[PDB]
């Protein structure tokens, strides 16, 4: 009688540097993104997260707003530079914010899902080598252990990392994200140290044996289509799929990097970081996998260079990111996980959403009908996955509110709530009203 059971979690998601602001308050020191956004040319119009949505000060209003929407779960991230603003220097004032935030969530019947690392690495850590320095595994472990011990009574659902593909390849090879290096070998080593750090947190988590508490990781996944049935395009799609998806799915769930990608990358950079002991730590059993899904890719062979697939435009509708709106890949990826990687393990959609050109009209409303339709199409695919036997436990819309979209600054609006940054006023978009009805009726 319900398309989504009473226990299914309808959620929304944010991340610390994208919404919190208060960047220099209560002991917080700079992250790599505070630094990167101040480097000329790195972030749209030199936007930064000094203030963002001011969620640090407005969190009670923002929790009340989710309660009034009927939100059942809230995914947020915890800012490492608030908790350890200097190496080995714990900041209780930082922890106090996350205690009052999660206290407010629980008292309004919202289940907290905490991302431990969502890209705001402390600058002190980068200055010591950052994710390129294997000692980060211990720094990250000490940070995660402090969170588990201080917040375990508050938070029962933990996500070690958000989108390690971004923190590695987008940050160290492509150079769009902080710290902005452009070196394939560095990105590969960073991917390994990220996964090893995830593994250390899981090891610590299991040793604590926290009552009724679950840990997982969040991966951004796509689906790659070859532009034609040619051998050239099949190899192009295999490489693109290995670069985005299997490079992380295989070590996590198979205990082995994908050998075709090890050999492919090996022609261009060192891959000598691979070893049995590390892969055993990386592949420890998880309680759930979080899936971040936005779009697909249609790719054509390029010019035999490194990762040079041509991006094909199939001529369909797109968001303001240029991302094709292709809801069927949400179902296809969840099914692929069920059949190839996670089997009967619980899955959560930890991000899905879209950026459109949102305007407050003269009636004071944001009539974001393209986002209403986007979310409607994707929740219909979640429902189809459920009805086909998939183990989907919840769905977090990216984002609760418009926020700092990394290298795009505030120019891309993903919220179901509009934020007028001059006043920090929140305006419910029509997509939020649609979502409120979905949660209430559990019907689509
Ligand atoms: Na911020
Ligand atoms: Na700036
Ligand atoms: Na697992
Ligand atoms: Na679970
Ligand atoms: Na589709």
């Amino acid at each position: 009688m319900l398309d989504f059971s009473k226990d299914f979690l309808f959620g929304v998601a944010t991340a610390s540097y994208q919404v919190e602001g208060a960047y220099n308050e209560d002991g917080r020191t700079m992250s790599i993104w505070d630094t990167f956004s101040r480097q000329d040319g790195k972030v749209y119009k030199s936007h930064n997260g000094d203030v963002a949505c001011d969620h640090y000060h407005l969190y009670k209003d923002d929790v009340k707003m989710m309660k009034d929407l009927g939100i059942e779960a809230y995914r947020f991230s915890i800012a490492w530079p608030r908790i350890f603003p200097a190496k080995g220097q714990y900041n209780p004032k930082g922890m106090d914010f996350y205690k009052r935030l999660t206290d407010e969530l629980l008292k309004n019947d919202i289940k907290p899902f905490a991302t431990i690392y969502h890209w705001d690495l402390p600058q002190w850590a980068d200055d010591l080598g950052g994710w390129l320095n294997r000692e980060i595994v211990e720094w990250y472990g000490e940070y995660a252990e402090k969170l588990f011990s201080e917040l375990g009574g508050y938070i029962k659902n933990w996500i070690t990392l958000n989108e390690p593909w971004c923190s590695s390849f987008l940050s160290y090879f492509i150079g769009e994200h902080a710290p902005g290096h452009k070196d394939l070998g560095e990105a590969l080593l960073v991917s390994h140290n990220l996964l090893l750090s995830h593994g250390k947190a899981v090891e610590i988590f299991r040793g604590l044996n926290l009552d009724d508490s679950k840990i997982g990781i969040t991966l951004n996944l796509n689906e790659v289509f070859p532009a034609s049935d040619s051998d050239d395009d099949k190899v192009a799609a295999q490489i693109a799929d290995g670069f985005q998806n299997r490079w992380f799915l295989d070590p996590l769930f198979k205990g082995k990097y994908p050998q075709d990608m090890v050999e492919y990358f090996g022609k261009y950079a060192k891959v000598d970081f691979i070893n049995d002991e590390d892969l055993k730590l990386i592949s420890q059993k998880l309680d759930f996998l979080g899936v971040n899904y936005y779009t697909r890719a249609v790719v054509q062979k390029g010019n035999d260079g490194l990762l040079d697939a041509v991006q094909i435009d199939p001529g369909n509708e797109r968001t303001e990111m240029g991302w094709e709106i292709y809801p069927e890949s949400l179902y296809n990826i969840l099914m692929r996980l069920k059949r190839e990687y996670t089997y009967d393990m619980p899955l959560y959609i930890t991000e899905n959403g879209a950026a459109f050109n949102d305007v407050v009209e003269d009636d004071g409303r944001v009539h974001d009908e393209k986002r209403v339709e986007f979310l409607k199409q994707h929740f219909k695919e979640a429902k189809r996955f459920l009805n086909d036997g998939g183990n989907l436990k919840g769905y977090f819309v990216w984002s609760l509110m418009d926020n700092f979209e990394w290298a795009h600054g505030y120019s891309k609006r993903f919220g179901i709530v509009y934020v007028d940054y001059e006043t920090e006023k929140r305006i419910l978009k029509d997509s939020a009203l649609w979502y409120k009805d979905l949660i209430s009726t559990r019907t689509i």
